[PDB]
């Protein structure tokens, strides 16, 4: 009575949207290039699809969690015919304007297009026709807090990147800031938990200099508090200059440097640090 | 009946020094390049000294809090012949290569030398000899929660710098990715709140994923697990393609996917995300 899912991505993400989906009831066929993946979830209630053709055809909702768009074109290209009438939820990522071109040639098949962007913690971000979403948003709780963000497909993997922008970036210099001690001869054992503890220091000071990042970058007036541009740019040189003499790879420092020059040179010295925002957005 | 204790550079960190100490009943004489932040300490019981000299031979113990190191050369020039059997401690930040270069300047002119490095949540790192460490310890621990780290001058300002390496970087993301949502119209109010809970997930994450973090950079081994450098790099390469075609500035996410070009170049790509150690460390 439950309505049927077609799952193609059968990677650990995929594994356990199917495993959920069957455990709620629905009938759920999949399919992936490798079909030995897709044992385990055909003992636990799915059924293994003779093709991608038969597993578009096997429903109205076509759930896709591969490594990236192009997948979506190699794997569906025998499968274009059957698209028409169908939704497809397509959770891989990609470039936004790559999701955007997607949209395009669902529609030139006859197909209904989602994309969506997967956090693992589950929460996934949703854009696209607001109806369509409303239309399978009963089945897409089940895989994880639905967020929809509006009628513009690419707003899922925007959103969906510019997390990833905070945790890849953040990550990074928890490694760099461990080289650059570890470089004097310190235990990496020693200094690596400190710089984790700094990630969450910086979290709690985020959860004023929050209400100083979100007010300054909406209003667009940085006002130069406890923490300026010339100051934080002093830092960030020292930085530089205490990598360059430790033997540490300078380009991600050296980055957070350029960004503080080009906020200085530009006249925002005495504005908050926020006032980066100025040099990093979009003209006009 | 308590210790002496002299304090130059009269900025916010100095003065909340100052009125720690007083209240502990240690006796403060202060001096500043500008007399009228004295005032309000004076009031509160600190001595405005006469100049620079004065002010070194009020007390055994000199504490430092300027801009940079340049600030203690140029004041204390004047009192240089004055700083025999003292001990500087220097609470500013620098490179470290140059607070190693201070310690041989103060020793030229008979002064042990103690380097610090203040975190405001207070807990201040110290590095020098330790004799001079446990010396004046019951005076430091007023100031902030002491942290020893070892003889190396080096050492207070290294520490430092990699904390604030972590931070300014982490910072740095966060107004980047609210840059890149925003450049498709996004309200800066919105998402904002959403790159600073990233941090707080980033940070939790951090608290096996952290396990994975500290054991890797220690051991030199990076076991790839659930997060490879393959995938990670493809990722950082969606956020370049991204901040490319959103018109935001690249410096940031370039440095980012650098990282990871070098590291897949390297032969780690199957390797976990951490092994771009091994290509930020220090060589040989
Ligand atoms: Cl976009
Ligand atoms: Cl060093």
């Amino acid at each position: 009575k439950k309505s049927p899912v077609t799952l193609i991505g059968l990677g650990p993400m995929g594994q356990a949207m199917v495993r959920t989906l069957l455990g709620q009831g629905h009938p759920v066929t999949v399919w992936n290039r490798t079909p030995s993946r897709a044992e385990p979830l055909v003992v636990e209630g799915a059924r293994l699809a003779a093709s991608p053709t038969e597993a578009v055809a096997s429903s109205d909702l076509v759930i896709l969690s591969l490594t990236d768009y192009q997948a979506m074109y190699d794997i569906l290209s025998t499968a274009e015919s059957a698209l028409a009438g169908r939704t497809i939820v397509n959770l891989s990522s990609d470039d936004p304007d790559v999701t955007r071109e997607a949209a395009k040639w669902a529609a030139k098949h006859g197909a209904t297009f989602i994309a969506g962007g997967v956090m693992i913690p589950a929460y996934v971000f949703y854009s696209g026709p607001k109806s369509a979403f409303d239309a399978h948003e009963p089945v897409l709780r089940h895989i994880g807090g639905p967020r929809f963000l509006g009628e513009d497909t690419g707003l899922a993997q925007l959103y969906y990147l510019a997390h990833l922008d905070v945790l890849l970036t953040t990550l990074a210099s928890v490694v760099h800031a461990t080289a650059l001690v570890s470089a004097a001869g310190v235990d990496e054992a020693a200094f690596a938990p400190e710089a984790i503890r700094m990630v969450i220091e910086t979290g709690q000071m985020l959860a004023e200099t929050g209400l100083e990042l979100a007010r300054n970058l909406a209003s667009g007036n940085h006002p130069g508090e406890l923490a300026t541009a010339v100051m934080m740019g002093a830092t960030a040189d020292h930085i530089v200059s205490a990598a360059k003499g430790s033997g540490v790879d300078l380009v991600l420092p050296e980055a957070v440097k350029s960004l503080y020059d080009r906020t200085v040179a530009a006249g925002h010295g005495k504005d908050s640090w926020t006032a980066m925002y100025e040099i990093i957005k979009k003209k006009a």
